[PDB]
């Protein structure tokens, strides 16, 4: 029954992927950002310059006030509001209705994005990181508890104005090619995984693998970039600089500030290396790798001048909260959040990114000793 959910995601580049939902009785329609990096379901519930519509609790006969406040600080942006519950549906999702916790957003700072076309956020990670605390049941937990929808979902985020699929309750085999490879969810709070090796253009970075997961590695559809811990970021940039030294770049480009352009159609893709992340596998001493093409970490942005060149921003950036595998890693992969079996699956997406002589890949098996030592404590 998954064909009804194919292509149920939309978005604008760098502004996230959202799915249509309805809340309340009668149903109020809102676009909701899908975010595996948080665990709160929250919606605009009051006028805001960037909102063209919002949730109106007074108009819903099924609304219940929980008479308790709440706020959530993200990396950038935050909101506060009122907790309550209401009936929620996903039109292009499973044919069910659930009563879910909803944070009605009454105030916010840099949360909503001008022109993003979404009015709320769907936190799909675990109760452990819910605000105010882990007793506030996340939406997907409610869905699974109240219905017969199996305890997993999958995301196919496609690049170029963007679209994708959130298959709720299963895996749609027409969305990927090749085999699915699975890495354990290390702990159910964020979708935390363990990176055991990193290579750039086939060359091992040769760092202590704990550095890759310091202080954690997570899969986060609410983040645009691949984000890397300071030491790893510097090693990666040094290596990517070396490989592309043929050309000169503004150092503000490597900081993700200045975009670089080339004459439309002449982007020197070949001088930018592929990046391979090796993830812990399902059996002893076994891992697998996902390989990212430059077409994924050089994100296309519109011309800041009058010309019609191809311009790009460097979409790898430094993190102080661990590795974040954001949308640009997830794009061109089919990612399965298999909560029931505590694992995340990766396969080459059907909407995979193209290079002339190179291809994004998910490959295994590999042997990797002492993978347990890669986890940071
Ligand atoms: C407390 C809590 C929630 C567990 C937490 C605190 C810090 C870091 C994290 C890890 N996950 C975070 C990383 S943060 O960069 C984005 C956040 C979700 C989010 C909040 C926002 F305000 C906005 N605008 C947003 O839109 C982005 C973008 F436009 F790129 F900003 C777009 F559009 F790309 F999606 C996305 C996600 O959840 C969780």
């Amino acid at each position: 029954s998954f064909v009804e959910m194919v292509d149920n995601l939309r978005g604008k580049s760098g502004q996230g992927y959202y799915v249509e939902m309805t809340v309340g009785s009668p149903p109020q329609t809102l676009n909701i950002l899908v975010d595996t990096g948080s665990s709160n379901f929250a919606v605009g519930a009051a006028p805001h310059p960037f909102l063209h519509r919002y949730y109106q609790r007074q108009l819903s006969s099924t609304y219940r006030d929980l008479r308790k406040g709440v706020y959530v600080p993200y990396t950038q942006g935050k909101w506060e509001g009122e907790l309550g519950t209401d009936l929620v549906s996903i039109p292009h999702g499973p044919n069910v209705t659930v009563r879910a916790n909803i944070a009605a957003i009454t105030e916010s700072d840099k949360f909503f994005i001008n022109g993003s076309n979404w009015e709320g956020i769907l936190g799909l990670a675990y109760a452990e990181i819910a605000r105010p605390d882990d007793s506030l049941e996340p939406f997907f937990d409610s869905l699974v508890k109240q219905t017969h929808v199996p305890n997993l979902f999958s995301l196919q985020l496609c690049g170029a104005s963007v679209g994708g699929s959130m298959i709720i309750g299963g895996i749609d085999h027409s969305l990927y090619t090749g085999s699915l490879w699975y890495t354990p969810i290390r702990r159910e709070w964020y979708y935390e995984v363990i990176i055991v090796r990193v290579e750039i253009n086939g060359q091992d970075l040769k760092m202590d693998c704990k550095e890759y997961n310091y202080d954690k590695s997570i899969v986060d559809s609410g983040t645009t970039n691949l984000r890397l811990p300071k030491k790893v970021f510097e090693a990666a940039v040094k290596s990517i600089k070396a490989a592309s030294s043929t050309e000169k770049f503004p150092d503000g480009f490597w900081l993700g500030e200045q975009l670089v352009c080339w004459q439309a159609g002449t982007t020197p893709w070949n001088i930018f290396p592929v990046i391979s992340l090796y993830l812990m596998g399902e059996v002893t001493n076994q891992s697998f790798r996902i390989t990212i093409l430059p077409q994924q970490y050089l994100r296309p942005v519109e011309d800041v001048a009058t010309s019609q060149d191809d311009c790009y921003k460097f979409a790898i950036s430094q993190s102080s909260t661990g590795t974040v595998m954001g949308a640009v890693i997830m794009e061109g992969f089919y990612v399965v959040f298999d909560r029931a079996r505590k694992r995340i699956g990766f396969a080459v997406s059907a909407c995979h990114v193209h290079d002339e002589f190179r291809t994004a890949a998910v490959e295994g098996p590999f042997v990797t000793l002492d993978m347990e030592d890669c986890g940071y404590n």
